[PDB]
């Protein structure tokens, strides 16, 4: 029953599809994008990969002060909760 990998990655897919490509969030575009190629590929656990990410997402998400609107945080949050 586990599928943190899927989930994880539909989330992100999700994300991206809904941020919208422009000057203000290409850095969290940026990492989203990277992990989920990480996600995919490396040979690494979920709570590996997501720990590292969610640091990443810290710096970038207040580098331009991506301003996220409720239903974007929480998805992200969503993404940290997996784990």
């Amino acid at each position: 029953g586990d599928d943190r990998r899927k989930k994880a990655e539909v989330i992100i897919t999700e994300l991206l599809d809904d941020l919208e490509i422009d000057l203000g969030n290409e850095s969290l575009r940026k990492v989203l994008g990277s992990y989920l190629k990480k996600l995919k590929n490396e040979g690494t656990s979920v709570p590996l990969v997501l720990s590292r990410m969610n640091i990443e997402i810290s710096n970038a998400i207040k580098k331009d002060g991506v301003s996220l609107n409720e239903n974007q945080s929480k998805k992200l949050k969503e993404l940290m909760s997996i784990s």
